[PDB]
């Protein structure tokens, strides 16, 4: 049975106006800006951007990849598909 989200979990993350996007739950570095309450720091593969999202916009990657893991014309999407499949826990700094 599922736990709450934790850093390193792989998801597709939804934001308004964008397709379900390959992403991970990040850690928060010591000294770094924390997210708002009940939100998680989401690192988006391919674009390498961070947004703060709650669980309603987070779809576990294993369950969802059939549906959402197909190429998309949007900038950075296909690079992101490669990253979540091939090296999802690397440094993208």
């Amino acid at each position: 049975m599922p736990h709450a989200f934790k850093p390193g979990d792989l998801v597709f993350a939804k934001m308004k106006g964008y397709p379900h996007w390959p992403a991970r739950i990040d850690d928060i570095a010591d000294g770094a800006v924390k997210p708002p309450p009940n939100k998680y720091p989401i690192f988006f593969f391919g674009t390498h951007e961070t947004a703060f999202l709650g669980p309603k916009d987070l779809f576990p990657y294993d369950k969802s990849k059939d549906k959402y893991g197909k190429p998309n014309k949007r900038k950075g999407f296909n690079e992101g598909l490669w990253e979540i499949q091939n090296n999802p826990h690397a440094s993208y700094s």
